[PDB]
């Protein structure tokens, strides 16, 4: 058996003291980073004067000659959408091939009125990108019902002319502008006329991203295909004269990534090499173009063997470009010089600014990173930018510079840097095509500055140049955008960015508006932080930490509040391979754990004495413990559970976001009148075994209850930790019991005498068997004991044509697969717009072929065990019959050393209809159905026949297609071009509906009220708006003469939260919003006329609709109601047939509670959040039913990043 | 329609066009279901024709309008109420029926 | 343009035939104009051949 760890993460090569030198700067704080750039970035005030008047001149020139799209928009007084409709019609015209079947088509067809009955996808996907262009202004989905009108509207108005314009404006900016053609030919002919000004050109042929091995292959021929075609134009002009091909490492492997470094160095780098080699045949240059921050340094690894290959010896031509507004780009610079000495290669080295920077500002939010990779202020670029070409030009013996950039400024300074002694070889610049020229034909020739520039040439189809041209579009910071805006002056765009550092106040500060990662929630509390597994750094730190973890001799023991107990002892055995054992667990004996809850409810007044603040204390000082000893925590989670690093480090964050947030909400809400329910049993899951159980005993905790800790049998140790942790932070072991044990031990908990309340977490059907065993109980006062029971979810995805397919097939790969679809949250069912399925699901199966499946002690492991061999049984057993009943099952194939643990290999089962579903299959399954567009809304029925609402997902563009879907599913967790695993506490309050919950959602702000005797108002807990068949039976119980009904009818309206909407703090590049919704159909098991109004006000008052007990004989009490309330109301004889029901209000005294409690309980489906009172409690308090438990909270999280950038962001400059 | 609003132009016209800004991204719940109905019995140009009117409604648009500082000019369309239906044929009356259902009506 | 020009001499009838103040005379003139580029406007936006006048 392999050690532990031995292998979790090492590094491609020792890293020398040059890389280290990068690696140390990956994250360093703004204000260290910009002294030194500043400088190295100094220049002579004469040299500075000559600059500004070189840069002035160039944009002098430029602002003088400064259309396409404005001069149509103009000649047709077209509106903006009108302008983005035409564009889009014009795009889907030029879809089709001949030329002669287009025009027809547009003036028989298109022009002359229903362009709808001619024109599966709609017209308006890539609506965004020509939103850009027409308006300068990004919007993350398409409103196609408003660009539908303006397609009408402007046809109606202005015919055939106008299309005629939009067609030949989009074919030459689709295949001459955004391209320089659209194949490498096409591109090579049209480069003659600028190669004989003194341009030269690389040629992008625009692939990236590789998600299949098939990619990987198509990308990599297209390469070596142009490599041909350019050697052959070349024809001897060499590296610096003819042009070269410039690639992207993510287009030549699926999984170029450090934690695949192995299969990067194996796989990857031999395709490298081997387009190097024909380059080098031809003498043409060969660039590696820089993706994102955490591609970097392995990118470096590939440089470095490249480099030394004596194989590639004699050529120069290997470009590398390295992006200035990284905080490593000086120290990249560094290595890449010494590499260039050492190897005796001129490495083409190409400085640009960067790509990607809205979205690394939003993965270090996300991953809760110390800081950012990237500046913050653009301006920091400008002057990292001017230092790191002073850096290139004092080298140009050893590298050849490439000065990317379209900045005049930029220009001017590194011309006047670079000085008067030039020959073609020393250095050069570089541009975009049809974006760079105008500036570059003022510098180009002896006529103006005669220095070289290579035009950077994006080359391929409609299709190809699209999928990212939202990237290349994008700013208001940007120079080219500024130089167009005539409120910006020449004085301005040559202002002197080191000098404006220089003289700031602090040197190098953060951008204001910019949160660091652990300030994302600003006062309300501080976010758990990350740990970066692409730093080198932390993964030498990580793997000593977690091999240290492995030698922990872990156990979990029945921690009553009088010690440890004695009990049955086994081993826990890691379920990747059952011969690495993990610790020991003493099981909790039936009765110690009635004795447990004994010594909690003796406990429970000094613990409910201990105030809030000081509680919520506890809780803040767990998570500090927690966040300290995470690499700790993550070894034990990774070798107990099963779970990969990447998702122990978020099992641990959500675990200390938790913490903090439960204390903050106490801090905002709990007073002395909520008083605490008294001992709670907290049952938890084996799958999230820190996170959700520190999350259920921390509510009850901070809410003044003792906790009783029943973890799930298969991952005690990481509970048992947990406990120690919140113990050390003050919880008094009194208060925190930990329960050892299975699910007799949560069974006898629950029973027990002394037991105020259950909060549960795990399957649907152990839920129903608490249900149970809670339906026989009354508290003391003779009211039902409250539980929370949070359930399993049937969750699926609906993709439209609309939809990016690579985007969509990663966010399934990691919803269905992640974790092994361990997830409460996982994607179990994928539906397909039928028109796009066969493609998607081609790339989903090269997708999850790419996949790693193993002992999870290794970075390159992606899905992990499942948890036991009962779980691998059942999923198994699934598999089989659904395979033998003819449905086509893709399957993972296992490597031989998952023997010794129990693994399933994700799996892909396409099935006919969502009906083929019964039950929550827990494991790595994936079930594919097929939809027709007009079925949408019966797809979305389908979803919600399940019974289930936990999480749901849709990928679309299209506005009207969100709001239908979002308006029609019923399910707790909404995910929008995004993955559907989302679980922020406070961001992503998750929980479900139906078999999926009772809520309220846990790390939502109705929670903590659940664990008290009366709820406190949540934080921003409230609604201006009234329903409106509440304020109609109000009117009803005024004209019937229940006067003192109709008020306090009238008081539910105005204290109902229903319609509450909020926009809870984030991540930039997402919106997540949090409402309030009616529940459902509310069961009413009254007893007197006054209780039955008093629980129809309630329920409708948030919103419900109601069934009304039959046998009450309360018939004759709702006489004459107006139709709006009657179309609400319904009379149930048989409960059990009426339902679902989303939850009860129950009249009587304690024993006719009680019968009706054991009543709820059986009916079929999902568990009933039951609020019962008496008569007299009616009469006496008006929150008797609390309306927080009649509403249903739904989260949604919007990716408006997934279009390509941040709209938002391209304000913050 | 309203004087001094877009709708109104297109009422002295014998087909009206589609004024500046009107549509909205909602689909009334109701014309969902009937097309849905629809399509259960078959009436496959009908169910097209319900499906059809629930996008270009323009029920639930809501603008905020141009106009001086220190007020909030709103525009919204809503159903009208009850519409009067007089068919004549079974495909008449699921006609009118999505017509009306896709504007928020009863009928 | 014409109302707007003349709007003084167009107040002057509006007051003494109607009975307005001076003025919801000069609102009454704005509002015509109004009405005049508010659908002169509607129309540059909107009407095209299959626009048939009634
Ligand atoms: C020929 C060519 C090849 C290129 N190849 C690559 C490549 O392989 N990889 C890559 O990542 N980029 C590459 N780029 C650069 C990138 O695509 C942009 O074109 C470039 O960053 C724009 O810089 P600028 O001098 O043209 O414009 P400017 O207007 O001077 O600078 C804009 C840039 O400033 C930066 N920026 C904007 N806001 C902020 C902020 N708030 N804080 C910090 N920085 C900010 C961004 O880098 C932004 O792109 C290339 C550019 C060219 C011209
Ligand atoms: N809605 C959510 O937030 C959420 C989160 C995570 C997991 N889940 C669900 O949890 C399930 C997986 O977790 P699991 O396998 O540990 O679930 P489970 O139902 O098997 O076990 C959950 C817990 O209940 C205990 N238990 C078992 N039988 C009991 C009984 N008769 N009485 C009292 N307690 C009993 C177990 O010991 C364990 O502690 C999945 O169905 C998953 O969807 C839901
Ligand atoms: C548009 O200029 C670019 C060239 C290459 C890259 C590689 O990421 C990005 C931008
Ligand atoms: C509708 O035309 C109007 C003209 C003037 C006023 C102000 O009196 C109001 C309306
Ligand atoms: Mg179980």
């Amino acid at each position: 058996a392999p050690a532990p760890f031995a292998d979790f993460a090492p590094p491609v090569r020792p890293q020398s003291t040059l890389r280290r030198a990068i690696t140390a700067a990956y994250r360093r704080p703004e204000t260290e980073c910009l002294p030194p750039l500043v400088e190295a970035a100094t220049q002579s005030k004469e040299i500075r004067d000559a600059a500004a008047s070189t840069a002035r001149k160039l944009i002098e020139a430029l602002r003088g000659k400064h259309s396409g799209v404005e001069g149509l928009v103009q000649e047709y007084s077209l509106s903006s959408q009108e302008g983005v409709a035409l564009m889009c019609l014009a795009e889907a015209l030029l879809r089709i091939p001949d030329t002669a079947t287009r025009d027809a088509l547009i003036r028989d067809k298109i022009a002359d009125g229903n362009w709808k009955s001619h024109l599966s996808r709609s017209l308006f996907v890539n609506a965004a990108t020509w939103g850009l262009v027409v308006t300068g202004k990004l919007t993350s989905t398409v409103n196609d019902r408003s660009l539908a009108a303006a397609l009408t509207r402007l046809i109606s108005r202005c015919g055939e002319p106008v299309i005629r314009r939009g067609v030949d404006m989009a074919m030459r900016m689709m295949g001459e502008q955004f391209v320089t053609g659209e194949t490498i030919r096409e591109a090579l002919k049209r480069s003659k006329e600028l190669e004989e000004k003194g341009f030269s050109y690389s040629y992008d042929m625009l692939g990236e991203a590789a998600t299949t091995a098939a990619d990987a292959e198509r990308y990599y021929r297209d390469y070596e295909s142009a490599i041909h075609a350019i050697g052959k134009a070349s024809a001897g002009r060499g590296i610096y004269e003819g042009p070269g091909i410039s690639i992207k490492l993510s287009a030549l492997h699926p999984r170029y990534s450090r934690a695949q470094a192995a299969r990067v160095m194996g796989e990857l780098l031999p395709r490298v090499k081997a387009l190097a080699l024909l380059a080098k045949n031809y003498d043409i240059g060969l660039n590696i173009d820089a993706e994102e921050a955490d591609r970097l340094e392995l990118s470096l690894d590939l440089l470095e063997v490249l480099c030394l290959d004596g194989d590639l010896s004699g050529w120069n031509g290997m470009g590398f470009v390295v992006q200035a507004y990284g905080k490593r780009c000086p120290f990249v610079l560094d290595f890449i010089i010494d590499l260039a000495r050492r190897s005796g290669r001129r490495i083409m080295v190409r400085l640009v600014k960067g790509a990607y920077w809205d979205a690394e500002i939003k993965r270090a939010q996300l991953d809760g990173l110390a800081d950012f990779p990237v500046f913050t202020r653009k301006i920091h670029t400008d002057v990292s930018y001017i230092a790191c070409a002073a850096k290139l030009l004092a080298a140009t013996d050893v590298v050849f510079p490439q000065f990317a950039t379209h900045n005049a400024q930029t220009l001017a300074a590194i011309y006047h840097m670079a000085g008067k002694d030039f020959h073609v070889g020393k250095y050069e610049f570089q541009c975009l095509h049809g974006m760079g020229e105008p500036l570059y034909e003022e510098v180009v020739g002896r006529g103006k500055l005669d220095r070289p520039c290579r035009i950077y040439a994006p080359v391929g189809t409609h299709e190809t140049l699209l999928a990212y041209l939202v990237r290349r579009l994008l700013a208001n910071s940007s120079f080219v955008h500024r130089i167009n805006d005539p409120k910006v002056s020449i004085d301005e765009l040559i202002a002197d960015p080191v000098e404006v550092v220089r003289a700031m106040p602090v040197v190098g500060a953060k951008h204001d508006r910019i949160a660091l990662p652990a300030e994302l929630f600003g006062d309300a509390r501080t976010n758990s932080a990350g740990l970066d597994l692409s730093n080198e750094e932390t993964l030498a730190s990580l793997t000593e930490a977690l091999r240290e973890s492995a030698a922990m001799k872990w156990t979990a023991l029945p921690q009553l509040a009088t010690g440890p107990a004695a009990g049955e002892t086994r081993t826990v055995l890691n379920p990747g391979d059952h011969r690495d054992v993990v610790g020991s667990v003493t099981e909790t004996s039936e009765e110690d754990a009635r004795r447990a809850v004994r010594l909690a409810a003796d406990a429970a007044p000094d613990w409910a004495a201990v105030p809030p603040s000081e509680r919520a204390a506890c809780l803040d000082r767990a998570a500090e413990l927690m966040q300290a000893r995470m690499p700790t925590l993550l070894g034990l989670i990774i070798r107990e559970a099963g779970k990969s690093a990447l998702n122990a480090i978020a099992e641990v964050r959500e675990a200390i976001d938790f913490l903090r947030y439960y204390a903050e909400q106490t801090r905002r809400t709990l007073g002395p009148g909520h008083g605490p329910l008294g001992p709670i049993v907290c049952i938890s899951p084996w799958n999230f075994p820190l996170a959700i159980f520190t999350g259920q005993i921390a509510a009850a905790l901070v809410a003044g209850n003792p906790v009783l800790a029943k973890p799930a049998e298969e991952t005690p140790l990481i509970a048992a930790e947990g406990v120690r942790i919140l113990r050390e932070a003050g919880i008094p072991a009194s208060a925190l019991q930990l329960l050892p044990g299975d699910g007799r031990v949560g069974a006898a908990l629950v029973a027990a005498a002394e037991t105020a309340g259950v909060m549960f977490t795990g399957s649907t059907e152990v839920a129903r068997l608490i249900q149970a065993q809670l339906a026989d109980r009354l508290s003391p006062a003779g009211r039902p004991i409250p539980l929370i029971a949070e359930t399993g979810g049937q969750n699926a995805m609906i993709v439209d044509s609309s939809a990016l397919a690579e985007q969509v097939v990663g966010d399934v790969i990691t919803s269905a697969f992640d974790s092994a679809g361990q997830r409460c949250s996982a994607l179990r069912v994928l539906c397909l717009q039928e028109d796009v399925a066969d493609r998607i699901l081609t790339m989903l199966k090269g997708a999850l072929h790419e996949l790693h499946i193993g002992r999870t002690d290794r970075l390159s492991v992606d899905v992990g065990p499942v948890i036991t061999s009962e779980a691998k049984d059942n999923i198994e057993k699934h598999i089989e019959r659904m395979r033998g009943l003819g449905r086509k099952v893709e399957q993972i194939g296992l490597a031989s050393e998952t023997g010794v643990g129990t693994f399933v290999p994700p799996t892909i089962i396409e099935l006919e209809k969502l009906s083929d579903l019964q039950r929550e299959v827990f494991g790595p399954v994936l079930h594919v159905i097929r939809y027709r567009r007009d079925d949408l809304d019966r797809l979305v029925d389908d979803v919600n026949a399940t019974g289930y609402g936990l999480t749901f997902g849709l990928h679309t563009r299209l506005d009207e297609t969100i709001a239908h879907v979002t308006s029609r599913i019923k399910a707790g967790n909404l995910y929008i071009n995004r993955n559907i695993i989302g679980a922020v506490v406070g961001v992503q309050p998750f929980g479900g509906r139906g078999l999926s919950g009772t809520g309220p959602k846990a790390g939502g702000p109705l929670y903590l009220g659940r664990l008290v005797t009366t709820a406190p108002v949540p934080p921003q807990h409230s609604s201006v708006h009234t329903d409106p068949v509440l304020l109609d039976f109000a009117k009803w119980l005024d004209g019937k003469g229940a006067r003192a009904e109709a008020e306090a009818a009238r008081n539910a309206g105005s204290s109902s939260a229903l319609g509450l909407d909020l926009e809870l703090p984030g991540p930039v590049g997402e919106r997540n919003l949090y409402t309030l919704h009616a529940r459902g159909r509310i069961l009413l098991v009254p007893a007197t006329e006054s209780g039955l109004y008093h629980q129809l006000a309630a329920a409708l008052a948030t919103g419900n609709s109601v069934a009304i007990d039959a046998a009450s004989g309360l018939q004759a009490s709702l006489k004459n109601l107006p139709q709006t309330v009657g179309l609400r109301v319904s009379w149930s004889k048989d409960w059990a047939a009426d339902g679902p029901f989303a939850g009860a209000l129950v009249e009587g005294d304690a024993e006719r509670i009680r019968a009706v409690n054991k009543a709820i309980a059986a009916l079929p489906g999902p568990l009933l959040l039951v609020q019962a009172a008496s008569s007299g409690e009616i009469a006496r308090n008006p929150d008797a039913y609390c309306l927080n438990w009649l509403v249903e909270e739904v989260s949604a999280s919007i990716n408006t990043a997934a279009a390509g950038g941040n709209a938002s962001l391209m304000a913050i400059g």
